[PDB]
């Protein structure tokens, strides 16, 4: 029974950017197409220009932000490029039957499949490749997740009846990385997936990644490629986990309203310090920035955020509110006179 | 001052399953007795038949889930048969008073005690063998916890003053276990829980598990032991872990009504991918299902529900939902018109 | 333009107490002033002996509770002593702007600073050192934490419009400590906090701690120093970890009333069993004590809270209520008639 609906297609953009989309509308559902191209390829993932035989959904990791309407269909066209070495598949968390999609996309290299399915849940969500066994959790260690934001028509609300509208979004998907070293303690470096597989499922086993990075890799969002903002704006912070638990925190802000399990039929919870992305999981913090300057954007375990590649920075334009902060002395030697025991 | 009550026996039957039961009831306030019997025994953790040093309540990892209703006494007859080794005790985290009844219950084998405690908070609740220092976490992590269902007497609500009911009932106990390996990586076996313990230990210290399972061992609830539902049924799944972190999820579902920290006095939240079950607790998720086939329920760290043991199957019969899902186009050769850069 | 409010000086006492305040306040806003001294020490941290390169706020792990009122300003003198050996500063996740404060507090050994932030944010919430890079997580892991409470200024609520008040409050402070090992996996002793670095930042990089204790060392909150209460009396319990998540579980009771992402603008959630407590912040607990006796309170993962040090006792005054547990038959020989398989 054909479906009858507006089709609209939609253009993806590398994260941490999100394709133009309307927050509220008055559209009717339409039936949204997305194309996802699959690509296995060798990445720096770290500052000492360590190599990973990463597998990604449109050569990011994260995979691109989709952001559709509650009630839309999504028509997504899954293509695996036969210059690819391995099956793959699709898996929305967002949807429902069928693993999420995976057990109806399947596709060797040469292939392509068209999965549709109905937006019936609010929220951001993940999506990850999950071929079968333990190819699931390498395929997305390896790179294959992104995450997928179905608003409200009305777009976002407080959960108390006051609208909340962004002026920008960003999307920060955390990778957990696992690569292999050899016996001095370097990182190993494979000439294909297949080849990278038993030392890098070695190294899985013990539960602690080498590697934890937003965007990809180490200082992805650092330095030139800092995050804009603006005192004043409400920024939307999407977040998102596919294998393993995160806490993220905005140093010297807060989130104002935080959706952290991501599902927008739940009230967010009101001026956090640090939230919490459980693994297999996205979810969002919105907040109105108050102070001009440098903003560390991290998870919570300061060793993974320092040390394993997991810091992002904002670099926010305005003028400095000395009512809300203010260094009263600068540094000065101790007065002669102090005691300080 | 003797209590006036009538008294009910129940009979446990081994998880994922649980006894019969009522949901809302207008029944008072009763006596509710169980036993527990506290069985040592090697037991099966995995596909390639390792073996452990088990210890139960009642011979299966979980121990049963006890099912009352809020304002009820509840009973324990536990029992250490002299069969067994080591003394043994109980800590309910539904009780109030003596470490949750752990300090009341110390039992060496050959002996047996009764506890009673008011079931004056609802929700899902671990309880566990706890002995005494060091021995508390190896008795946990041998098998002996289990979890307490105390329903509100009207049943399950929406908090928003709406009735919830399931048609069925799992309980869904994770397990995470420390075996000990040999210079080669194999594992070790033993002829005795205390033969086992320096070398267990040793492995506990560094806090990674080296299986993670569900109902006692990896595969126990897939192949012919997948857990049964059909389209429209409302299954109510209960989820613990009494010493480590677990991120349920219901791959191509959700969590329609979820209790993540397990305690019917809270409101549900809605429509969750993924949820989580903070080590030492219990939580619950009511699903209804909407699409046949075969669904996977796994902890959400993909290498431990794929690699360690963490995943089971719903088989779930009914007729598919084009509507919500469809293949558009099956897996088909990439047009040769295809750009796909 | 000078803030023209009045003054209040706040003698700080060590945890896991807390200095003298008001609940509920008709006082207007006041410059609240604070003084804080770095103090870097070899501390004993186990029951063995072991000890340890640390780095404290004012001589204690943690650093000591800070208690104001939302609309509060809060004026820090952060001191730096001469007898110190690395540069310090102090971000607090209450505050807006310049990274929580680390961006204007950088002070040298014979060095101190005066920061003022707005207490415009209520809840309690972490604050650390934070000095730069790789420093960062390395200061806080090596003691550089505590908390502060901003309180609503009619004190504390259900979230349902209902006051709740303290009868006494605790703050536990949680570190978790990496201590280098030898080849034969005795800890290693170093001379001073920079010595003690590079083979402190190895053990860091695994991500797996050494010791989780509370109040700096294993046993510090047990015995002679267990927590005192009464039945009766309403507890506070704040929890903090700067660093790794925590499962903060009072075993004998519940949470009554819990706020695990630590913010009061928020209802807090009742009747727990568990709680969690996200690395880089701070939660808080009520509960009512029912029943005399001793109490532990850990974090649920077992391993963590009886071998790597993460257990505190409360010693509870009162009398024994028979209706919430009795101990019907004490431990008897099973009988020769029973069955029990
Ligand atoms: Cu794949
Ligand atoms: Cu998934
Ligand atoms: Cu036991
Ligand atoms: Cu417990
Ligand atoms: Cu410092
Ligand atoms: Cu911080």
């Amino acid at each position: 029974d054909d479906l009858k609906l507006p089709r609209q297609r939609v253009d993806l953009v590398a994260p941490p950017f999100v394709h133009v989309h309307e927050q509220a509308t008055k559209q009717g559902p339409k039936i949204m197409e997305f194309k996802l191209v699959v690509q296995e390829k060798k990445m720096v993932i770290d500052e000492k220009g360590t190599t990973f035989q990463a597998m990604t959904f449109n050569g990011s990791m994260p995979g691109p932000l989709m952001v559709v309407h509650e009630g839309d269909y999504v028509e997504v066209t899954l293509v695996n490029p036969a210059t690819n070495t391995m099956p793959h598949n699709i898996d929305f968390h967002s949807a429902t039957g069928a693993l999420g999609g995976g057990a109806l996309t399947l596709i060797n290299p040469g292939e392509q499949v068209v999965l549709r399915w109905k937006a019936t849940r609010t929220g951001v969500f993940v999506y990850h490749c999950a071929p079968g066994g333990p190819m699931i959790p390498w395929h997305v260690v390896s790179g294959m997740n992104g995450a997928v934001m179905v608003l409200p028509r009305d777009g976002l609300n407080d959960g108390h009846g006051h609208s909340l509208r962004y002026d920008r979004i960003y999307y920060i998907g955390e990778q957990d990385l696992y690569v292999p070293r050899d016996e001095k303690g370097n990182f190993k470096s494979y000439d294909s997936p297949g080849e990278a597989y038993s030392d890098t499922e070695e190294v899985m086993r013990k539960l602690t990644p080498t590697h934890v990075v937003f965007n990809g890799k180490a200082g992805a969002l650092t330095g030139k490629n800092a995050l804009n903002a603006n005192v004043g704006e409400n920024v939307l912070i999407v977040h998102s986990q596919a294998n393993r638990d995160s806490r993220p925190h905005l140093i010297g802000g807060h989130g104002d309203y935080v959706w952290e399990t991501g599902k927008f039929s739940n009230a967010p919870e009101t001026g956090l310090e640090t939230w919490f992305i459980r693994g297999g999981s996205a979810g969002a913090a919105l907040y109105k920035f108050l102070q001009p300057g440098i903003y560390a954007y991290v998870t919570h375990n300061l060793i993974e955020a320092a040390n394993l590649g997991a810091t992002a920075h904002f670099k926010v334009e305005g003028k400095w509110n000395d009512d809300l902060m203010t260094q009263v002395k600068a540094p000065a030697d101790i007065p002669t006179g102090s005691t300080n025991e």
